[PDB]
C-alpha cells in the first residue's frame, strides 16, 4: 500500500566497543568470553536485515542510505567539549568516554552516520517523498545526554533529526514514543522544558537507568505536561503493553495533535531478551506499530518514522523487526514466527494482567487522560 | 566450617546438541549463528568452576568425580525402550530423541556420568563422609520424564540418585526443592503418587513447560499433599523468592520431616537470563542456600545435596554459583559480584512486592501452611 | 572501464553444515567448539561483500541475483539417484550425504541457487550484456563428482553453468582455470574425455584430495591433452604462482583458443589460510586476475567469468576478494591491505623460488609448452 | 615410567588482548569478528588440558601450580622502565605496550604467573623431584626482548627461569631448543654473548619476525658458536623437521654437553595452523619429544623441561600436545589422532624432501657438525 523507506548502511555494523562478557567489561573476576562478546553486537541488527532479504520484503521497500549528520547538526544538541572528546577517543583507537561508555576506532564517524540515517528518514517523510520510514540506526541514541554517553548511545539520534527538521524544514509539533524497554532519559532531558515536543516512554520499572520509574516527571516550566513516563511492571507481556498504548499514548497524541510521530523502536521488551524482563512477541510489536500508524493516519497525514534502538535477543529480534516492517509497509511475507505460539502460552495470567491494567488506569488518571 | 563435596567431570562439558541460534534450531527462517549457538552451552557451567578456581575456593572443597550411573540405576526410573533409543541416537552420531530433544554423539555416556555425579553426592552425604555436596551435573535432569526427554534433560538425575539411595543405603523420607526458574515436571511426575518424597517447585508462572502454573496439582492417591507448586509472577525478584521459601517451603519441610534435602539448583531465575524473566542476584541465591542449609541443620543433621540444573546467563551465572558454594561451604572468598548493586536497584517496587507477597500468602493458606 | 557483474544472494550465506571444530566433526575425542565452528563458514564470504560495500566499490558494479538452477540443469551433470538423496537429506533437517559430506536443512535449494548464480554470470557475459562477472557462489562446486559430494561441494557449479550454456547459448570451446589451492577433481572428472573444455588446476601438491598431485593426468581418449594439473610445492608464494600462470596457463590458453575463460576462484592459497600452506597475498590475486583478464582480451573479446570456491582466512580473504574485484572492474578503491607488506617479507627466498621455477619449467616441457 | 610434572594454572587462561580478527586489530578496513577473535586465544591451550583430562592421562602426572615470578626474578632479564610500563598498562585496564603489543587488564600478574610456572618446572627437575616437566605457560615468552614485547610475548619466560636457576640452584650449561615454528628472537638476543647457554631455533624461513632467516647469526664474542638458527622451508613436514633434529640439534647437544635441556615447545608448525605454513602432525611432535628425551637421557641424567609457546589450530593443537605429554611421561592413552592419516598423505613428495635434506646438510657443514 505505502511507500516505506528503509534507511541503513553497512558501516553501522562496523561499530565496536571492545571485549565484554555480555555487558560486563573483561578483567578482574570477569573471565574473557570464548565466543560472542558485547550484547550490543552488530548481529542483533544485521540478522533483521538478513531476514527481510530472504523473506522477499526488502525489494518492495525504498532502500536508502544517507549523508552523516554534519557538525552543525550535532551542535544543535551536544556541546563541542563532549564532541571533541568523543572524536579524540574514536581517532585514537577507541577506549572509554567516561564510565561504561566503551567505543571503538572510528566510532565517531559511524555514530554520525547513524544519526544521519535518522535525519534523512525524518526529512523524506516530512517532505512527502515517503509515506513512512524506518532507520536502522546503530549505535542507538535514546540514552545519550548532551554531554554524556550512556547505555551504549553516543549521539542523540532522534533529537538531532528533529532539531534539524525544525531548523530546515519548518517542523512544528512532534511526538516521540519510545517503546524500547529502557527509559529514554536522553530524549526526556533534551525536551524537558519544551511544549513543542511530547516525549513518551514506556519502560520497565527500574531497569535502565537502574532504579528509575519516572511517573512524577512530567516536564518543567513551559514543558510541564509534555513528558509522560509509563513504568510497566517487569514481567509484563502483550496485553499490558498494548493496553498502555491504547489507554495512555493514543489519547495523549490526540490531545497534543503532532505533525509527525517518531517511534524510538527497540525490541528489548521481547520475551527472550537478556537486558530486560518483559514478555513481548513479534505480534505485540506488529500490533503496537498498527496502533501508532493508525494514529498517524488520523492526526498527521500518516507521517510516521521509526528509529531502531535496542534489542539483544539474537535469534528472536529479527522476527520482531520483520513484523514491524510488515506492519509499516502494509506487506505480509510468508514468514511465520517459530516462537510465537510458545511465547503466547507464557503470557501472565489474568491476576497479573488485571493488576497491571489497574496500574495503567491510575497513571492515565494522574496524567489527566481518564 | 563444613566438609563440602564438589562433584564434577570434564566430560560433562563435552555434551553437545547440534546447531541452534540460542534455543531455535537452524533452518527455514532461522539463520545460522555466527558465534555461540545453543543456550545450553558448556560455558554456562564451566565459567562457574573457573571462577571457583581463581577465587581460591576450589582447593578448600572435597573435589570428586564418580562412576557413571549403571543400567540398573537408570532402570529404576526409565524403561528400556526409552533408554535404547537414547543410546541408539547417541551411538549413531547424535540427532533427535523426538521433538526438541537434540543430543550429540556420545551424549548417552555423558548423561550417565551426570546422573552418576548426583548419585555419588547423595551417597557421600548420606554416609556421613561429607556434611553437604554440590554436583555439577550436565546435562540437567528435572524435566526428564521416564520415557521422554524434554527441556534439555535426557535422564532424571535426582530421581535416579534418590531411587538408588532408597535401594542401597536405606534412605527414607527426602525432600526435593527445585528453585530452577522452570517447573520440575519430571520430578513431579515420578513422585506424584508417593508420600516418601516431597517435591516442591518454585517456578515462573507459565514459563516452561509453557502455560503451566500447577498450584492445584498436589499429588494423587497416597501422594496427595506431597507435591507443592509455587508459580511466581514473571518479573519477581529477591524479596519474592525469599518470602516464598520462608512462608511455604521451610514450613512444608518442618511438617514433612525429611532425612535429606536435595536442591535442584538452577540459576536461570538470575536477572540477566534469556530463558526466564526473574530478577535474582547472587545474594538471592546465597540467601536461599542459607535458608535451606539452616533447615537441614534443624531437620536432618545438616544433610543437604545440591544438583545443578539450568542457568544460561554466561557472564552472570558464575557469580551466582560462586555465592551458592560460598554459602554451602561456609567460606567467603574476596570476590565481589560486579552486577550486585545494579540488580538491587532494578528490583520491583513496593506495589509489586506486596502483590506477590499476597499471592504467596494465598498459596500457603491453600496448602494448609498458614 | 568495464561493466562488471557481481552475482550474489543473501540465501547463500544461510547454508549450514552442523557442528565442527574447524574441519573435525564433534564427538569422540573432538571437543565441541566454544565459538565459531566449521571452517566453511558464511563469514568467509560475507566479509568480502561487506568490505566491497564500505570501500565504495559495490555501487559501481552491476549487482544481480539469479533464478536457481533447474532440475534439467542439474541433470546435465548429476544422475537422479544422487540428486534425490541430496534433497532427501536437505528436506529432513540436514545430516550426511556419505562420509564427510555434512549439509543442513534446506541446503539443496541453496546449492541450486549457488549454481544458478554461476549459470547467470556465464550467460550475461556470453550474451554481451556484461564485459565480465563474478559469482559469489556458496556452497562451492569444484570437488563435486556427478554422484558424490566432497570437499564441502554438493553440486558441480561451473559444469552446470557450462553445460547449460552449451545447450542454450551455442557455447563452443571454454577454458576453466582453477586457482583455488586444492585440486579441482570434480571439473577434471566431468571433462576428462572432452576436447571442447580445457581444465587447468593449480594446486598444492597432495593437499586435497589428500595425496594427489596429478601432473601425469592429461585426459583420456578425445580429451587427452585437455587437462593440465600443476602441483605446486607447499610453501610457494607470489613469485611461484605468477610464474606458473605465465609459463603454463597463458600459453595453454593461446594454444586452445577458447571463446570464454572461467576461473574457479578460491582464495585458500592466501598466506593465513588454515586449509593449505601457500603464501599468497592480495596483490598475488590482483596480478593473477590481470593476467587472465589480459588473456581474455587477446583471445575471446574480454569474456571472463569468476566463480567463488574456497578461502577460510576470515580476516584476510576479504582483502584478497576486494583485490580481485578491483582488477576485474578496473576500479581501485582507497583500501590498502594491512597485511600486504608483512606477507611480502615472509615470501620464500631465492633458493626455493628458483627450485620451484625449475619444477614449473619441467611441467611446461612435459605438457609441450616449452 | 617417569615422574612427569605438568605445571598449569586457570589464571593463565584469563589473559586477554582486546578485539582482533585473527591477528588484525579491529578498525579501519578490518571489520569486527562475529565469533572468536585474537588467534592467541585461551582455547588453543585449554583444549589441550581438557583432552588430557578426558583421555585419562592427567591423573597419572604430577600436577602443580607455582608462585608467580618475583620482581627480582623479572629484573635478571628486564629493566624497570619496561616492567613499570607493562604494569601501568595492565593496571589501567589494558591497552598497547607499543605497536602490536596489546594486553588486557591484569595481564601483568598473569604474565608473572606464566613465567613462575616455567621457573618451578626447571627447579623441580633440577632438584631431582621430577624426571621431566611441562609448563603450560600463557602468555608465551620466546619473542620477548628485555625492553620490548613482541609476538604476543610480554616476559621472557625461559630466560627468567634459567637465570633464576643459575642464581639459586647452581645451574651450569643449559641448552634451549625452540621448535615453535617462529624464530626465538628473544632467547637469541638475551644469550647472544654467552657460552653457558646454547640456543637453537628451528623455524620457518622469514615467518616471524618477518623476513628473518638467521643462519649466519652464530653469536658474538664469547657467545660465538653458541647460537644455531635452522631456517626450514615453508611447506616442510615430518621428514624435514625430524631430519633437522637428527642432523643438527642432537650432534650440537652432544658437543655442548648441557646439564639441562629446555624445549620452547610451540605447536604452530602443525599442518592446520593459520600463523605458519608447515606440515607437522601429532606423531611429528611425539617423535621430536622422543629424540630430545633420549638426548637428555644420554647427556644430563634425563633432565628435560618443556615450556609451551605457540600453536593456533584450535581443533588440532590438543592432539599434538597430548602426543608430547604421552611421549614425555611414557604413557600412551587410547586417543587416536583423527587427522593423522590425512596429514601423512599431504606430506611433501620426494623431490622437495631431498631438496630440504640437502639444505639441512649445508647448514650442518656450515655449523661444523658434518
Ligand atoms: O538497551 C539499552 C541499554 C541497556 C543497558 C542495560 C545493562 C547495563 C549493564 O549491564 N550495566 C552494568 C555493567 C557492569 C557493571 C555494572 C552495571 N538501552 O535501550
Ligand atoms: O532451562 C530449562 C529449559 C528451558 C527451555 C525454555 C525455552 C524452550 C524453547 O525455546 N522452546 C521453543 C523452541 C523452538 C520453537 C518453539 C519452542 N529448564 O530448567
Ligand atoms: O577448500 C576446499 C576443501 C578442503 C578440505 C580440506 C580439509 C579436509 C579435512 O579436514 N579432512 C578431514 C577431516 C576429518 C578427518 C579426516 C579428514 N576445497 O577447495
Ligand atoms: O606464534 C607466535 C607469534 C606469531 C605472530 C605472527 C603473525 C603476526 C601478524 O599477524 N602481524 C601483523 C598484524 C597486523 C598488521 C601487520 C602485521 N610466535 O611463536
Ligand atoms: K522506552
Ligand atoms: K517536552
Ligand atoms: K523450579
Ligand atoms: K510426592
Ligand atoms: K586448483
Ligand atoms: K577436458
Ligand atoms: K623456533
Ligand atoms: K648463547
Ligand atoms: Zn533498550
Ligand atoms: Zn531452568
Ligand atoms: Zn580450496
Ligand atoms: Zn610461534
Amino acid at each position: 500500500k505505502r511507500k516505506t523507506g528503509f534507511f541503513f548502511d553497512e558501516r553501522c555494523f562496523w561499530h565496536s566497543t571492545g571485549l565484554h562478557a555480555v555487558t560486563l567489561p573483561v578483567g578482574g573476576w570477569v573471565q574473557p568470553p570464548a565466543g560472542g562478546g558485547h550484547a550490543e553486537s552488530p548481529e542483533t541488527k544485521r540478522r533483521m536485515k538478513n531476514l527481510m532479504d530472504v523473506s522477499g520484503l526488502t525489494p518492495q521497500l525504498a532502500l536508502r542510505s544517507a549523508a552523516p549528520a554534519s557538525l552543525e547538526d550535532l551542535r544543535r544538541i551536544h556541546p563541542d567539549s563532549y564532541l571533541e572528546r568523543f572524536k579524540a577517543i574514536s581517532d585514537n583507537g577507541g577506549g572509554m568516554l567516561g564510565k561504561e561508555a566503551p567505543l571503538g576506532p572510528g566510532s565517531y564517524e559511524i555514530a554520525c552516520l547513524s544519526a544521519g540515517l535518522a535525519c534523512a528518514a525524518v526529512e523524506a517523510v516530512l517532505k512527502g517523498e515517503l509515506d513512512n520510514a524506518y532507520s536502522l540506526s546503530r549505535p542507538p541514541g535514546h540514552h545519550c545526554l548532551p554531554d554524556q554517553s550512556m547505555g551504549f548511545c553516543f549521539l542523540a539520534n532522534i533529537p538531532i533529526a528533529v532539531e534539524r527538521a525544525k531548523a530546515q524544514l519548518g517542523l512544528g509539533k512532534v511526538a516521540i514514543i519510545d517503546w524500547d524497554v529502557h527509559h529514554g532519559n536522553g530524549t526526556q532531558h533534551i525536551y524537558l522544558q519544551r511544549d513543542d515536543v511530547l516525549t513518551i516512554s514506556l519502560h520497565q520499572d527500574g531497569c535502565f537507568p537502574p532504579g528509575y520509574a519516572g511517573e512524577d516527571d512530567r516536564g518543567v516550566g513551559a514543558g510541564e505536561g509534555y513528558n509522560i513516563n509509563i513504568p510497566l511492571l517487569a514481567g509484563a507481556g502483550d496485553d499490558s503493553w498494548r493496553y498502555a498504548l491504547e489507554t495512555i499514548v493514543i489519547p495523549a497524541l490526540a490531545r497534543f495533535e503532532p505533525e509527525l510521530i517518531i517511534i524510538a523502536c527497540g525490541y528489548d521488551a521481547n520475551a527472550m531478551d537478556p537486558l530486560a524482563r518483559m514478555q513481548l512477541h513479534s505480534d505485540s510489536f506488529r500490533a503496537m506499530t498498527e496502533q501508532v500508524q493508525q494514529a498517524a493516519d488520523r492526526l498527521c497525514g500518516g507521517k510516521l518514522v521509526m528509529v531502531h534502538e535496542g534489542g539483544y535477543a539474537e535469534s528472536y529480534v529479527p522476527f520482531c523487526g520483520l513484523a514491524v516492517m510488515e506492519a509499516l509497509s502494509g506487506i505480509r511475507t510468508e514468514v511465520q514466527d517459530p516462537l510465537l505460539e510458545f511465547i503466547q502460552q507464557q503470557q501472565p495470567r489474568a491476576t497479573f494482567a488485571q493488576f497491571q491494567r489497574q496500574a495503567i488506569d491510575r497513571l492515565a488518571q494522574q496524567f489527566g487522560l481518564q
